[PDB]
């Protein structure tokens, strides 16, 4: 009971203030509403070429690609192709050393494996470097102790859970995620064609994209429009309508509670809390000093399904972009908000809750 000419006022109201005061230079939003997706545009996506950003506008989602990954992997589940509490091994044989022993494909995607650390080091060009990087590991806590948001987890998760598949990690997005979704638009790698619709990230005045990486798609380089993107929040918020049968339940073994850390529960990639909430609770995690650092976890076993009372969301920046992405499937309401500046990540949350409260 809410206008759709109205809910652009709050919407403009909140975001162009935003980017005033943080100075991000486009942004596009979505708000989904009652079934259906209403896009809003501001800015510029290249300021020196004067390129307003719209519906179709490229961006980076940085760590909001997890969710990709969870979801990727819980269709796997699905498929019969992995399980989460095989061991590391099972996928990769070739670590051997004894500290992968205990640790599970679930560890990895939820950051509890025991420390592994944010990122993979950037002296790591290939697989064989790669191994050495995971076999001289010293782990800082056991498993299923504590959480530690890492690239060098999730991208794991990712890599492995594609195996079976006999398919590189992103043809099996495309045709496991994406094809199906139907998010023609959502890049792992930008082809030509669509290269003009690539927004700039800028980063202190500065012009950047992301530079690759080893697992970089797996965590950090998915790229897409607020179409694409609220086409995949809707999909996550109302599963059901969705046909692909492993995909479907994929999508829920991603929203389901694996571990406790605090107000927040851990899923596949996404991150929830349980409606209601208060602002100022999505907001006290959503800060750096508390996302990445490394919290004790209280284990939900058996994992808790998917509760459609729930605050499910997640950020992702880059060098030069800010997203952040919330719903509630109970309420059947839904946010994206895609910008070309990393702004911090209570703003996100506080602008965010605002909007939707307004439904």
């Amino acid at each position: 009971p809410v206008s759709e000419k109205q809910l652009a006022e709050v919407v403009a109201n909140t975001i162009t203030p935003l980017m005033k005061a943080q100075s991000v230079p486009g942004m596009a939003v979505a708000v989904i509403y009652q079934g259906k997706p209403h896009y809003y545009t501001f800015g510029k996506a290249d300021i020196a070429a004067n390129k307003p950003v719209t519906p179709q506008t490229l961006f980076e989602l940085g760590g909001i690609s997890k969710t990709f990954t969870g979801v990727l992997g819980g269709d796997a589940i699905a498929r019969g192709e992995i399980s989460l509490d095989d061991a590391v091994t099972r996928y990769w044989p070739q670590l051997t050393g004894k500290q992968w022993q205990g640790i599970r494909m679930l560890d990895l995607a939820t950051y509890t494996a025991g420390g592994l650390p944010l990122q993979v080091p950037d002296e790591v060009t290939d697989n064989a470097s790669l191994l050495r990087f995971y076999q001289n590991w010293q782990p800082q806590w056991k498993p299923g102790t504590t959480r530690l948001y890492a690239n060098a987890s999730i991208g794991l998760f990712g890599a492995l859970a594609v195996k079976p598949s006999g398919m590189p990690y992103e043809q099996a997005m495309t045709t496991r995620v994406l094809k199906p979704l139907k998010l023609d638009h959502t890049w792992i790698n930008v082809p030509k064609a669509e290269e003009a619709h690539y927004a700039w990230g800028y980063r202190d005045g500065k012009a950047v994209r992301v530079s690759p990486g080893m697992l970089d798609a797996q965590a950090y380089g998915v790229k897409t429009n607020v179409q694409d993107m609220a086409n995949w929040v809707m999909a996550n918020m109302a599963p059901e309508n969705v046909a692909d049968a492993s995909l479907k339940q994929g999508i829920a073994l991603a929203q389901s509670r694996y571990w406790r850390i605090g107000s927040m529960y851990q899923g596949l990639g996404w991150e929830m809390l349980n409606w209601p909430v208060e602002a100022n609770t999505v907001v006290e995690g959503s800060d750096s000093k508390v996302a990445l650092a490394p919290l004790p976890v209280a284990e939900v076993n058996p994992p808790a399904p998917p509760v459609k009372a729930s605050w499910v969301h997640k950020t992702g920046s880059t060098g030069g972009f800010g997203s952040y992405v919330a719903f509630i499937p109970e309420k059947q309401i839904g946010i994206v908000m895609l910008a070309n500046t990393s702004y911090p990540n209570p703003a996100r949350v506080e602008a965010a809750y605002h909007i939707l409260e307004a439904l």
